[PDB]
């Protein structure tokens, strides 16, 4: 229950152990969801990273967010890929919400306030609500398994979560700081724990 | 009789099913036409599309507006083609108006508000006036005949006709969001029956 | 002596008959000239084109504006050429005004209202008073022997000709749209004869 | 105690001997910094250089900022290295901001008013209180010891230190000239000694 | 004593004859100076024109501004050379503002109103005071080139002279059209002398 406003976490070096573990009071499993969040880092031109690692007991990559070196943002839910292909990449904080439906499979992805196609995934699927949700490491068991070659080095913030689609118009406010109330995950009232090399200073994107 | 306004119609997936059929309450035979509308994809890069099918019984490609791959715009009105050559190709919503005037064959296609040459193309023809309109597959039978290797996979929306030419200044309003009241088909009023995998969201483009 | 304010010629296709023919009142010849107008076509990427053609029986090419593919503008007054380098060619409405004076040979050549360097060409000549003043094809006697492999295939309009050097703020409001007075050739009491494929339709630049 | 505002140091040609000597009223010894300048070389393209240089008895390179050919800014705290990759070297003044905090051994680095990700780098060390501050020279040893090959070739000038971290708001009035005041060095209060080949002139940049 | 006021001298072709003489009466020899003008030429082939030639009896280039396309600007004073080249190829008109001080070597060059670094040049040096100013043409006094000087084509005027460095601020308002009054050669009482093909018209740039 931190007020995390004007903050970033930030993993200064490449590690196997830095994480910060997000804690969501959900109940109901999810039909579909948005998650929004900002993070800068300079990884992109060299190696892959995760950026969201939303992992159950049954299935470790429930909901991932993560860059693959080359190509663009990976998005994949339920254990099932889908790729939004970036070939000019550049270094500057990026803003970036997606959200999937399960009634019709559809996905947006929208970077910097602009959206991407909209493509189809995992339709009828449900994800599971008893979930470890970390931001830095990758999972690859719940709550662990971290593989290093994948970890995030750099800042991470502004991280909230519905558990329902948000509209362009709401997408949009959200971008441009408009004011909004999450309810899965509120950065506004965070409730996490913090593991490793991980420090908490002011953010550099405005 | 529906409202569409704000939305947009979505194929998520390349089939050979997925169509939307638009119902012109249309009686006397096309001398001219204009049809505007928005559209976004991602194929682009990769194969040719069907973007607007007017098909007849006598002609399957009445009046078509087609991406041919490597090449750009592909503007087919009676059976006789006609293209608007566009090298570097961005990915992000478009949209498009297009005319045609029997009486001397002049066409012009309008992309962002930007318009193209006027070019000649079916001098002295008449269109016909009982015809199938179909958004995202390639008619090649009145109503049918679907080649999904001209499927449109991403949105359209904001499809609008009128039985005359559009000045340069209403093409602009159009454009820039001005009123206007379309006589053949209307957003506002359109009259659709959708097929397959298609589902109405909220337009992504301003 | 006909208000073709707003208005522009437009021919559609590539031909060998399609011409208008402008009837300028001159008795004086020339010692001097300004020659201003808007054109807008998408030959420049393959073949040349006569923009405007001056001639009299004694010289077919008196005065001529035409574009060289692969070099840029092409000024020539009384048989004799010039050069006008455009190496990046674009595709868009293009405004052009261009001056001689027979007292220093100095022409110069505004392209959108900015200008070339001022070169030297013909000076002490004199440009004969009765003229055939051609637009769309390129003039090889008075009146006639139009190559095809020259014609223009596009829209022009608002061409007007002073028998005076316009100053830099003359030729600047001029292309600004402000209020002036040509003395041999005027838009808005131009005297013409159409000849063959050319229509008059709104003009698309604004 | 000279009110160096709107001014800056200029060394004209490439020496040996050219520097200007900063003194800080230093007592109690450093466990974080912030220094922000403004420097204008040509240097960039040819050769490394120092740019500012904080040396000790028992550390000639306590902190150091120095533009290393071919790679980018080299930022040095303790003796040891960190480096922030450019890329496209551009010619125009430049303005940098740079701070180190003991507590973390978070470093940024701003260049512009643009934060560049935010590095690790000596963690719990502290920098010695009794320095020498040089201008234009690369020092190797506590006031001394200048190679040639290091040295400044432009101008340098708003140069100001902090004791502790400011903060990106901070940072960016800085950049944006907005009214603050420094804690060790001040710009508007330096007290300098200039040697060699070095003058005092109107700053280029606004 | 004439108002050169938005005039330009105009050199329409390549000669060995044209030229413009410029009388400045100097009684003091010069000990700094500022020399602005604006200039337009179309950057041809490797051979470069001279931009302002003040020459004395003992030095034939005792302040020289020459540019070539493939060079840049060469800036020379007592027959001493320093090169400021400048990267982007702007073609239109040109503005540059030049100034050394003998006090230190140090020379500025503006152009467009932006500075390029400071460097040094003739450190203690004196300008003669009795010397041939030339506009158009390099000039080499007592005859002995083997062949001609090949002289500047294009427009050059709004010329300007001071005994003294002009400040940033100054060099700013010259720059954006502010009020001024030189004291060596003064555009709007200028004393000169025309020589060969060599026009006076008014100027292009604004
Ligand atoms: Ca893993
Ligand atoms: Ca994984
Ligand atoms: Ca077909
Ligand atoms: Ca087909
Ligand atoms: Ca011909
Ligand atoms: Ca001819
Ligand atoms: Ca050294
Ligand atoms: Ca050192």
């Amino acid at each position: 229950q931190t007020d995390m406003s004007r903050k970033a976490f930030v993993f200064p070096k490449e590690s196997d152990t830095s994480y910060v573990s997000l804690k969501a009071p959900l109940t109901k499993p999810l039909k579909a969801f948005t998650v929004c969040l900002h993070f800068y880092t300079e990884l992109s031109s060299t190696r892959g990273y995760s950026i969201f690692s939303y992992a159950t007991k049954r299935q470790d990559n429930e909901i991932l967010i993560f860059w693959s070196k080359d190509i663009g943002y990976s998005f994949t839910v339920g254990g099932s890929e889908i790729l939004f292909e970036v070939p000019e990449v550049t270094v500057a904080p990026v803003h970036i919400c997606t959200s999937w439906e399960s009634a019709s499979g559809i996905v947006e992805f929208w970077v910097d306030g602009k959206p991407r196609v909209r493509k189809s995934l995992k339709k009828g699927y449900t994800v599971g609500a008893e979930a470890s949700i970390i931001l830095g490491q990758e999972q690859d068991s719940f709550g662990g398994n971290f593989e290093g070659s994948q970890s995030l080095v750099g800042d991470i913030g502004n991280v909230n979560m519905w558990d329902f689609v948000l509209s362009p118009d709401e997408i949009n406010t959200i971008y441009l700081g408009g004011p909004f109330s999450p309810n899965v995950l509120n950065w506004r009232a965070l409730k996490y724990e913090v593991q490793g090399e991980v420090f908490t200073k002011p953010q550099l994107w405005p």
